[PDB]
RNA sequence: GUGCUGCUGUCUCCCAGACGGGAGGCAGAACUGCACCU
């Protein structure tokens, strides 16, 4: 229920009767990894600092419950795995059964803790732990390890469903049809990788690739290639896919983990005290007891802290910004972390977010379905997820109108966008141009690694490696191509110097931005950090391919195991990834606050961008959370068409593939054009505030008759008819010109509405005259509205 | 304090193989700017 915030602080001189504590907590943490991974006898692949994956077998697995205590670990294997997964959090919350350790290690109803009881009365249940420690370390190390864990087997399922997805679409391409014949088109594979795109290439039923299908060697069959290619794309994408998540086990050195303290038992107990703007602390060890002395800290400038009645330490705090600002909390457990030798006490804390009236919780659903309205004079804001601008805004105060542009509301009267720009342009011309240039160079420079490997082993083995060799790659490296292997290496090796160079020339102008006498002019966030992401991604890629280009082809196993390759620059990538994401929830937060924005309205990009460099909903998920500590509360929107329909005519229109930021769209039968960008914020606070009240899609299929049937998915879809065409379910009947309408139904092909004639895909693709209209006339002379 | 996030001199280990890259330790200066549970 409650929210979180976290920030480490330093102690320097550390004394070693803790520093053998971590040490034991590591061992301890990884022993009962391994325990839990090895308990459920399932193999899976492993792996170390090494990287390159070993394979276990149920042997090992069998060998290893051995060596923790247990006799015949395969016949009492069931108690075992139950306990196992009651404790991972494997099965679902009814049947689930850090709290486990005080079944474990000692020495003197849901099925995980019944299992243990009988493990133990069984004789067999307590394990022999490597090392001496006490019971609240070893719950702490358990609470790591099981964490840890807890995400493998959340992976392993996952990889679990997408094996299983590509077994089902390949069974769904197959279905049983001409299996001997399949097989013979087998053979046919069988010379083709010996001698999709191509199936796309087999466009009519009329080079080896394509000319020896022809010859009798294969002809048997010619039935239609699309049934045949199709079925074997599938077979190979199912044979091709890891089915299981691999694991990293928990390193001190390598793979590093938090030792927990609070006083909540979980680990041993601390106090927290605070003197001369630096934080003291002492942690109460089984041995005692010990003075560390937390360097002071600008997130903790001038702290204090204090005990509270709820068994937790209130401290409060102001954080270095763009102005002293205040902060408060409840802190209940601490974290030491040794990264490369320096011992850091992670600081953790609850507290609360700003008030909230219900009159904002009311407004904050489906057309089919009635609700209460706001019943206040709120303000919806626009926030448009992108690239080029941060987030795209537009604020409206619902219960007011003045001017700007008049968007209508459901049940309401009009509103007015008035309040409209960017958030996190482009810092410069010049930075951000030169950097996606040198992130393209990146992507193209590492395929050309793997291109001139292949052409060293073996030369040129068909036409489209040439032809990708002379239009993508050569241009996307810009060097020049030699015969000989020698030469082109050292080429392949004074590119990589350069692009090193270019990194470091990048680099450096981008961290002055924040010093030089422009200080104050250089914005919270800008499209600079995602660029930069991008060239980082890729450039990791770049320099993986270089270390790997003096082998062969045909090798797939490493021949060292040489650790922390390229860490440097996963760490930088990371630790940029967090702070370009905190930056753009701190600009959309500042943009926020000051209009009030007690509705935000920001478009689900989970139906080159966002969703590359970040997971699809963890830019979302902690957007929402960090507005949400501010007390605002934010809202997603479906994009469909969002980004391609005009906000002053509710039509489809012409967003530039060339002027990417601008769009098109024709009022009073006059052409009038707009900030795409802009444009789309108003859009998806327009389907905010009209509950989505004019559809712009709809997939049909037929069966008979001549006429198609709507489909029923969301329940907007089966409202908008009820709204349009008065019934459940419609069809599209036809009309004189060119296009259909919706007329009912009584007891999926695209088809969009345009005027409501219902053009269908092929005659929707209407807006491509459209696009020759607005083209035709000139962007010049076309207005330009409020941005 | 963690990062953005650095730079210049120097010191060492690994991959390569005369082009190059990867990983860390120190020591100087420049500047005190921007965010901060993964």
């Amino acid at each position: 229920m409650p929210s979180y915030k976290s920030s480490r602080v330093l102690v320097r001189d550390v004394p070693e009767e803790l520093v053998d504590h971590y040490e034991r907590s590591h061992r301890v943490a990884a022993f009962f990894m391994r325990l839990l991974l090895a308990m459920r006898r399932e193999p899976y692949s492993l792996r170390m600092r090494d990287g390159t994956e070993r394979e276990v077998d149920l042997d090992e697995t069998d060998d290893f419950l051995r060596s923790a205590g247990c006799e015949e670990p395969d016949a009492v294997s069931d108690d075992l795995r139950s306990f196992a997964l009651a404790v991972l959090h494997q099965d679902n919350p009814k049947k689930r059964a850090e709290n486990c350790v005080s079944i474990l290690c000692l020495e003197k109803t849901r099925e995980g803790m019944a299992a243990a009881l009988r493990l133990r009365e069984r004789g067999v249940f307590p394990v022999s732990v490597p090392e001496h420690l006490d019971l609240d370390s070893l719950k702490a190390a358990m609470a790591s390890a099981a964490e840890r864990l807890k995400s493998w087997l959340a992976c392993n399922q996952r990889a679990v469903d997408e094996k299983s997805e590509l077994r089902k679409r390949f069974e769904e391409a197959l279905d049983g049809v001409d299996p001997e014949k399949y097989a013979l088109f087998e053979k046919f594979a069988a010379e083709l990788q010996q001698a999709k795109k191509l199936v796309l290439a087999v466009s009519a039923k009329f080079k080896r690739g394509v000319e020896i299908l022809k010859e009798d060697g294969y002809k048997p069959l010619w039935e239609d290639f699309r049934e045949l290619g199709f079925v074997y794309l599938a077979e190979r994408k199912w044979e091709r896919r890891r089915g299981g998540a691999a694991v990293t086990l928990c390193d001190a050195d390598d793979s590093p983990i938090k030792v927990r303290f609070g006083l909540t038992g979980r680990g041993r107990k601390f106090v927290l005290s605070a003197a001369g703007s630096r934080f003291l602390i002492t942690v109460k060890l089984p041995c005692g007891d010990v003075g560390l002395t937390a360097v002071p800290s600008r997130y903790f400038w001038n702290p204090s802290v204090g005990r509270t009645t709820s068994n937790s330490f209130r401290i409060e705090f102001t954080k270095r910004t763009t102005e002293n600002r205040r902060y408060v909390g409840e802190v209940k457990e601490i974290g030491l972390v040794r990264q490369r030798g320096r011992y850091y006490f992670f600081i953790d804390y609850n507290f609360d977010p700003e008030e909230v009236s219900d009159e904002t919780k009311v407004g904050r659903a489906p057309l089919n379905e009635s609700r209460p309205k706001p019943k206040d004079k709120l303000t919806v804001m626009g926030i448009d997820l992108g690239i080029n601008p941060a987030f795209a805004f537009a604020v409206c105060t619902l219960g007011e109108c003045q001017d700007g542009i008049r968007s209508p509301v459901a049940k309401m009267e009009d509103v007015s966008f008035d309040s409209t720009g960017l958030r996190g342009g482009i810092g410069s011309q010049k930075l951000h141009r030169e950097m996606h240039n040198l992130s393209d160079r990146c992507f193209y420079g590492a395929r050309y690694i793997r291109l001139s490997k292949k052409l060293r082993d073996r030369g040129a083995l068909n036409d489209i490696e040439a032809r990708l060799l002379e239009e993508k790659y050569i241009p996307g490296f810009r060097i020049v191509h030699i015969e000989d292997a020698d030469e082109r290496r050292r080429t392949v090796g004074r590119t990589v110097k350069e692009i090193k160079q270019e990194y470091k020339r990048i680099r450096h102008q981008f961290y002055l931005r924040y010093h030089t006498s422009k200080r104050d002019r250089t914005e919270l966030i800008s499209a600079e950090y995602f660029r930069m992401l991008f060239l980082v991604k890729n450039l990791r890629n770049l320099l993986k391919s270089w270390n790997r280009y003096h082998w062969t082809t045909g090798d797939r196993e490493r021949r060292g195991g040489n650790p922390d390759e390229l860490k440097s620059y996963v760490r930088y990538y990371n630790n940029l990834r967090m702070d370009t994401l905190k930056k753009l929830t701190c600009a959309i937060v500042r943009t926020a606050k000051e209009h009030g924005a007690t509705l935000v309205a920001m478009e689900n990009i989970q139906r080159n961008s966002l969703l590359s460099l970040w997971a699809p909903g963890m830019v979302l998920e902690r957007v929402e959370q960090e507005l949400k500590n501010e007390g605002i509360l934010a809202w997603e929107v479906d994009p469909r068409h969002t980004s391609q329909t005009s906000c002053i005519t509710d039509e489809f229109g012409y967003r530039s593939l060339v002027a990417k930021d601008t769009f098109y769209f024709e009022q009073d039968r006059k052409i009038h054009r707009i900030d795409a960008d802009v444009n789309a914020a108003i859009n998806i606070a327009r389907r905010f505030l009209t509950r989505y009240r004019s559809l712009t899609q709809l997939w049909a299929s037929l069966l008979d008759d001549g006429r198609y049937l709507v489909n029923v998915t969301r329940q907007h879809e089966r409202a908008y008819l009820e709204l349009q065409t008065g019934a459940p379910a419609a069809t599209l009947n036809p009309t004189a010109e060119a296009s259909y309408e919706l007329v009912g139904l009584s007891p999926r092909e695209p088809f969009y509405r345009h005027e409501g004639v219902w053009l269908t895909r092929e005659k929707h693709r209407q807006v491509h005259e459209l696009r020759n209209q607005v083209l035709a006339l000139g962007n010049a002379k076309i207005p330009e509205i409020r941005t």
